[PDB]
């Protein structure tokens, strides 16, 4: 039963059907370990390309550098953050990312990985601003939804 | 303690990974459950025959036959299953909505170090659309997948 809940662990992860990466920031740069599918098909790359590098390639020229400020200072002191951003596909569509970051820690407090969700939603009204926070919400359950199925 | 499960679910992270860089059609089953049940199917098993892992998990793989699957080929597979040993046979199965291919499947047993038998691999391959050539890629894919998940 050893090595049945790694078995089990990967179709667990698979059938996560929202946009997602794990890192592992013990490895040079914190480079991505694992990507979902749907994450592959929203920004149109491949895991070879993709696997062992770090996820600044979604960034672009009008990303707005600032706000890439807070997810250094979040993982430099290694808790979680929310933002959303400007991110661009593999050929280089725009699409605002409503990310959310967060670490994974063993029983020693030392972070394992960062798990990272992403979210798309194309002024700002009531409604429309409204939902973006539900949506930043939505990021979090899954990212803690990830946090559960990988530790249980 | 702790680091028994770190290291147990880190590589169930890699194995995710690795198994689905495979790119190639194939699930993985559990002989000691009833029915030998899908526990794992690649993302191309599902582009190939059209169902997802919600519909194909802890069921059987027989429902991939249908009105012209040779029953004698499908007894080979018993034979195969029953006295734990490979085999590589050409078989008619059916997609979800109904489409014949022709599996050229390879089935392997994935044993531990003791010789009694884990899991099940099994290979898929559409031969219709070359004909020993592919009984040794189907084999390859096996080995692939064998070490993949044993790796550790
Ligand atoms: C798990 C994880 C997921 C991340 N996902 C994204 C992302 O989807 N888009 C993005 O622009 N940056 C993402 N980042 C941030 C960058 O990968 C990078 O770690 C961060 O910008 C550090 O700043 P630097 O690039 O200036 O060193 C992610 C980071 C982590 C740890
Ligand atoms: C890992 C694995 C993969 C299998 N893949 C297929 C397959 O792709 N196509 C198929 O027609 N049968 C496949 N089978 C065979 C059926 O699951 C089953 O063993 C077959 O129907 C014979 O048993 P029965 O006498 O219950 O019908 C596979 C079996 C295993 C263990
Ligand atoms: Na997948």
């Amino acid at each position: 039963k050893e090595m049945r809940k790694g078995i089990d662990l990967a179709t667990t992860l698979e059938r996560i059907e929202k946009n997602f990466v794990i890192t592992d920031p013990r490895l040079p740069d914190n480079p991505i370990i694992f990507a979902s599918d749907s994450f592959l098909e929203l920004t149109e790359y491949s895991r070879e390309e993709i696997l062992g590098r770090n996820c600044r390639f979604l960034q672009g020229p009008e990303t707005d550098l600032t706000t890439v400020k807070k997810i250094r200072n979040a993982i430099d002191n290694q808790t979680e953050v929310t933002v959303q951003l400007i991110n661009y596909t593999k050929s280089g569509k725009k699409f605002w990312n409503i990310f959310h970051l967060q670490p994974m820690r063993d029983q020693k407090g030392e972070v394992q990985y960062f798990i990272g969700v992403q979210l798309d939603g194309s002024v700002r009204n009531v409604i429309e601003e409204t939902a973006v926070k539900e949506g930043e919400d939505l990021v979090k359950k899954t990212a803690v939804n990830i946090d559960e199925a990988v530790r249980e």
